[PDB]
């Protein structure tokens, strides 16, 4: 109600906006295959708009591993001047709502570079827990270590 934040679908018309947002927000680069895959995941990928300004995005994929159906969050973020306005919450609530409505997911997980204190704090507010610390997860960036954050459903 009265919200300045809206999510919209990712399409061949606005994929260039998603790529530009991910280039600015994340310290790693994603390939043509990641974006081609994003166009096929439907609701698992969304752009976030603040007053109709594309300022963030979320991209997920269904992961079948550990003999489970898992929702894997690949990228979730928003431009630095728009942080702490609820954009992250709106994107994460969208992914939790798909999982609740579907009912076949065992858990939802993601990787967070250990230096990202803000992202750990953000995810722990939604019931995600640090289940593992993977050493040398990132190839060319420092710190290379990543925490595995998971929420059980
Ligand atoms: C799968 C992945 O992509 S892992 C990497 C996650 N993304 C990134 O780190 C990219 C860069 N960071 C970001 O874009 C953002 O800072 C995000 C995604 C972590 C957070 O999204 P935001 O829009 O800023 O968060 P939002 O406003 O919805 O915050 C919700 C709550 O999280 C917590 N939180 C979020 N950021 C912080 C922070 N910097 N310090 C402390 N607590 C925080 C707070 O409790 C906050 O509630 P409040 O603002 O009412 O106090
Ligand atoms: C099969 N699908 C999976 O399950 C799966 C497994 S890895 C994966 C994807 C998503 C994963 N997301 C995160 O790591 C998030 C977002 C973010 O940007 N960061 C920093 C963060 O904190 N967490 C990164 N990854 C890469 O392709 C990727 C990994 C490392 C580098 C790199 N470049 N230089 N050194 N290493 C570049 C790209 N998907």
């Amino acid at each position: 109600k009265g919200s300045r934040i809206e999510l919209g679908d990712v399409t061949p018309h606005n994929i260039k906006q998603l790529k530009r947002l991910n280039q600015v927000i994340f310290p790693v680069s994603y390939n043509d295959k990641f974006y081609k895959d994003v166009l096929e995941v439907g609701e698992l990928a969304k752009l976030a708009y603040f007053n109709d300004i594309a300022v963030g995005a979320v991209c997920c994929r269904v992961d079948h591993s550990q003999n489970q159906k898992r929702l894997y969050i690949m990228t979730l973020g928003c431009l630095a001047p728009y942080r702490r306005l609820g954009i992250g919450t709106k994107m994460l609530n969208h992914v939790l709502n798909i999982c609740e409505k579907d009912g076949t997911f065992d858990n939802i997980y993601l990787h967070v570079q250990i230096s990202n204190e803000s992202a750990i704090d953000f995810y722990r507010k939604f019931g995600f827990e640090i289940i593992e610390t993977k050493k040398n997860y990132y190839k060319r960036i420092e710190p290379a270590d990543a925490h595995v954050l998971q929420k059980n459903l």
